[PDB]
């Protein structure tokens, strides 16, 4: 209705959320879905635990120690990602000298089946463009498609439009305008976006320099 209340749907304001071994986190959340980007820092443990949501993570920037179920893999930004199925536990450690950011997406929504490949990391891939100019590269599972695509500058358009998946996402690069609806938002590094069923969306890309994004969609729209 309102633009205040259309900006509170999808684009939500984050809450900072501070954990006593120093990993700070922002989290964002629509309804069944909570989008939360975590710095953590050097040489820090993140201790293991399991919960009914399934989780979804990736590391943006550093390199990150994760372990799920029994598996332990080495984390590099932007080309690693993972999913933990409802129960199975999972904790990490920054073993490195430097800040790692990951973002997590956590969700339980009806009528889904929380599917990951058999050792719980995904493989990434490229594919075509999604449109000219705009490269992406994918993960993959049954119920998700993570989607990381690169607007350019000058004009780098994803045109205004909707459909049944939902899509939910982040900025992790300098900035583009995004519309949802009724609602244009200037995403910052960190902006979430939580696109229901059919809102209609699109984003363009002002500035002189290309953004990125992480895009997911519930259940896959590309790679099917
Ligand atoms: O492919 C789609 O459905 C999209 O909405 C893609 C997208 C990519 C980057 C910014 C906004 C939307
Ligand atoms: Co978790
Ligand atoms: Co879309
Ligand atoms: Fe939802
Ligand atoms: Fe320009």
């Amino acid at each position: 209705k309102t633009k205040e209340d259309m900006q509170e749907l999808y684009f939500p304001t984050p809450k900072l959320i501070e954990w006593e071994n120093g990993v700070r986190q922002y989290s964002t959340v629509r309804g069944d879905t909570e989008v939360l980007m975590s710095y953590v820092p050097p040489h820090t443990n993140v201790e293991p635990h399991q919960h009914k949501e399934v989780q979804i993570g990736m590391v943006v920037s550093g390199e990150l120690m994760m372990t799920v179920g029994d598996v332990t893999r080495k984390m590099t930004a932007l080309e690693s990602a993972y999913i933990a199925p409802p129960h199975v536990p999972h904790g990490a450690r920054n073993d490195t000298d430097q800040e790692v950011i990951a973002i997590d997406i956590k969700r339980l929504k009806a009528d889904e089946t929380y599917t990951s490949p058999e050792d719980y990391f995904l493989d990434i891939f490229k594919t075509r463009d999604l449109l000219p100019g705009m490269e992406v590269t994918f993960f993959v599972e049954d119920w998700v498609e993570i989607m990381l695509a690169k607007i350019p500058g000058n004009g780098g358009e994803m045109p205004f439009h909707k459909h049944r998946n939902e899509q939910i996402g982040i900025c992790i690069g300098g900035g583009y305008d995004m519309t949802v609806e009724g609602c244009t938002v200037e995403m910052k590094f960190g902006t979430a976006y939580f696109c229901e069923p059919r809102e209609d969306h699109g984003a363009i890309n002002r500035s002189e320099k290309e953004s990125k994004s992480i895009n997911i969609f519930f259940p896959p729209r590309y790679n099917r």
